[PDB]
């Protein structure tokens, strides 16, 4: 309900934002934890040092309105975006205590298998639906889950909502981008699943996403904030002797182009 | 219909939102453990291990306040934003799949066989039967076509549904009739195989429009939009049986209509 | 045939549809469990195990009981849309195929090389015969290119045939020729391997344009619409003998037509 | 070189020409002899049936200068080109004798594994940059190879340069199309590797690839002749019994659309 | 930033640069040396001629300012290229001593498994981001890697920069291109990860890559040098008797199209 007017030109109207965020895998530094599996679907318990969570970021942009009592004001509109997945080519590395191939002769498995990957920017926190795969899945204290009354949450349970308000503490598996809400964030996600499928993850400087809908209108940065949300799973480590396997997530890196924009106040 | 302009200015516009949940075979997102018969006869499947066909008709706002005038109006169906709802839950390695490397590392995760539809049109969906094994026995309580001869592994033309029932159409024995469905438009993948890799997009940024050649979207008659899909994304194996369940997520909806007349 | 204006106004334009049912050795969508030579002579496949193109001629209205005049008309071929129908039975696995996890699981879907060809033309789609092996015995009831030294597995430019029969030209033996076909345009891909899945889209969203380089599609002589497919979806594996059978699906067409003036 | 002038326009300024090249896999009629493996890189000798090779034709083209003395000369230029491999669907054929699936029950395996396709059109021979695998390689009497004088052989020497001036006689593996050359050809070339893959193969008649530059020209036919060339490598039979591997080639079909243009003489 | 005037057109105002760089995959000539893997994480300790390496050169251009202190200044402006991996067709070798398919009876496996692709053009360095896939890793003498004091090094430590200003000794694994800088490069990366995954490998002299940005600005060459740079995994050699892998990288041709380009001094 933003009556949204003409963009507002001349110097310092515009300004670009980078920023960087780090995966949130289960633990700090790009892995999670060693995955441990149910013998059942109840009880069925992961830690939270084993369950990828979403990255996110508020950034905040310079001061639009030191007077709110005018009968316009001024917003920062998120008009397009470059993003990187950074450390792609720590993938090259076959050296570092993987599972050998070639029955042990050949070199480390790579990091593969199972990848899903998500950018979105917005002017508010990124709305979330709560979805499960296991409605009697225990998820631990120091994670956020939908809650979990019926076996309804393996679907769409309109009731199970959240905001993307907390940096690493709402898991990939239980929660995805709300479509019915969002109007005021983009996003951008892709799963490609299986056991050891291959990730192909480009890297390139030459790529805009344009974040303008139909009316030639991007997010519109609330309280003058810019709101980044992703997640990157690259795929699975295999220990050459336990063969236990760990999540591998990368950093993603984004610059934003902000205009700004005259609203009705 | 004759087609005649587009009615503009205010409430000529409005943008429905519905989400339909999958039926797998049973109501929560997967069929129940899938048997597989020794033979083509008897091949005996239950309804709760036949994923059938998602559909809803939402009855749209009153915009006719007579229905004998020369020209009436109808809803027009422009555009449709749709997504799969979930996708992010088969990042779940954990809940109780066969496990990899050997039984040390993680669970499978759903994979193999996918099948995606969705359709949006002014009357329900048009159904031509066609099944893998004339010899089926399809089970009490779902929709299957009648199975006289083998031209039901085929196309026999005498074998023709509406999916006017939620839940109840196998998708097994029925596909989209591209002979009919003027009125609707569909879009359908099927990716086979055994231990397929699921490919599943979740962006709020693509619109699909509904426009055919002429301009014209999928007019809603008697008021009704009609959604109709299907979303199996694989199979789930139970760690300890290896038992495997079709896994199916829910979709939603953003359709886009306008107001347009047409000859009465 | 010099091509002059197309001819509008009412009637000038008509829309065939057809549908062809696969002729994949026998006639509901399998073939008889192939059989495979243990060397490349005697190699002696049964008719009842060879994939043969679908072909049909659909009769057009009649444009000329004057055919004395210095112009005639006849009917272009500018656009069509084709859907393999079916493409659903590929969820089926319950009707006894081998079993995954070991036995376990769920029956292998219909699964490995995919073969799809649709044409549309004015006359007979033109086959050259090209064959994998010119030790190969082929049986009584097809028609295969004579196979007199090994130039026949590569291209023998005295190989030619049309494809005038349903149901008799194996596709393993003829492909169109894209030295001829100047009145056809075929469209074909194969994709091989062994279990490898097959990607089947359903739209009624799609159209092919049928225009040459010059505007002018494919010019129906005689007042006949020809129709060319082959639509081989994988293997199915029984799951006792675990023998393989062809499977195939039918192919609909819906092709626009209208009327062009040539000078006769 | 050639100061390109005005194309000339008008009756029988335009002409077609269609052709196809067979094969040269090693033999004359789309397979290699069985594929043999050295044990070691060295000595490593592949016999001469064993590798495959480029096609290549020159088609003589109508005469277009008489008198060669004026300033100005006509000559062909490529414009487009409709390229077919010919014989796709006879890898619909498992049942000569390949390798039978489900464990001997099913059917013979289709031709699969590594495809090398390649198609050239030009208006003088194809140049080649030499490179090798393996720089101890023995190569064959009766083949054109790079010598192999040191391993830089295995990486650029721009020492070894050739032409394709010889059907069935430059093998694949050892000579690529010179990227640093060929100013007067256009090559189009796919590597898809691995061990089983499938091969994808389309086949139409409604595809045209256009052949002028940025500057609106097409290769020039020097002396009235038109050059072709292609490699297309579909895959490995198996052998039932033996399960010795062959390479696959198919025949190539191309018709090259040109018409006369003027330059300076 | 530059002050960027207008595009210098005229005699001599344009010049194309024709450059190759032969692979760093450890050896001089194509190969690694036989690749060894650590059987836990501390000790990791690669040798040198195990590790790939970025490939760069700069390439002097024509000199452009005699007077360095005028109000405007001209740069080469670097406008698009031509580049292509040499030596794709010596994939096609499946006779030189790798382990054999169909139980040995068949041809030798082709290189394949893991790819990793990238070129960049730029008017300086191109700049690094150090990420690795294990912070314990001991990397050799004679390579430039980032200093590993803690695990932020397996994701974005903002401190771990560095600028490719050495041939073949950057390691691909331990750096990749920055995003959050290089305003004065393109560049453009794949990676297609996996075990035996069937390497994709196009070659043609048919495309171009435009460099100009969204300003319709290429890369400026600072000090009149052109700064190319690539890597190009293609896969591994397995030796067929010891089952050992060797990375195998191509040698990848460009062809740069540049203009004279005034700027404010
Ligand atoms: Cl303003
Ligand atoms: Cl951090
Ligand atoms: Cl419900
Ligand atoms: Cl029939
Ligand atoms: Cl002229
Ligand atoms: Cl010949
Ligand atoms: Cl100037
Ligand atoms: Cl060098």
């Amino acid at each position: 309900g933003i009556e949204v007017l003409g963009v507002r030109t001349g110097p310092d109207s515009t300004t670009t934002i980078e920023a960087y965020l780090n995966p949130r895998m289960g633990t700090d530094n790009g892995f999670s934890q060693a995955v441990t599996v149910a013998t059942s679907l109840n009880p069925d318990v992961p830690p939270k040092a084993e369950l990828p969570c979403y990255s996110c970021a508020r950034i905040g942009l310079p001061m639009l309105n030191e007077d709110m009592t005018t009968p316009e004001i001024l917003m920062w509109e998120a008009v397009s975006v470059k993003t990187e997945v950074v450390g792609v080519t720590t993938m090259c590395n076959v050296h570092s205590a993987s599972i050998r191939m070639n029955g042990g002769y050949g070199v480390g498995r790579p990091i593969e298998g199972l990848n899903c990957h998500m950018f979105a920017v917005g002017g508010e926190p990124l709305e979330l639906q709560g979805c499960v795969q296991n409605w009697s899945t225990t998820y631990p204290s120091g994670v956020v889950a939908p809650p979990l009354k019926d076996a309804k949450a393996q679907v769409l349970d309109p009731g199970l909502k959240a905001r993307l308000d907390k940096d690493g503490a709402y898991p990939v598996e239980c929660w995805c981008p709300d479509p019915s809400r969002n109007e005021n964030t983009r996003y951008f996600g892709t799963y490609t699943g299986g056991q050891q499928t291959p990730p192909v993850l480009p890297f390139t400087n030459t790529v805009t996403t344009v974040l303008l809908d139909e009316n030639g209108v991007g997010p519109l940065c609330k309280g003058d904030g810019l709101y980044l949300s992703c997640v990157d799973i690259c795929g699975f480590y295999s220990e050459q002797y336990s063969q236990k396997q760990h999540f591998r997530g990368l950093p993603r890196y984004f610059s934003v182009s902000l205009r700004k924009r005259l609203v009705r106040n």
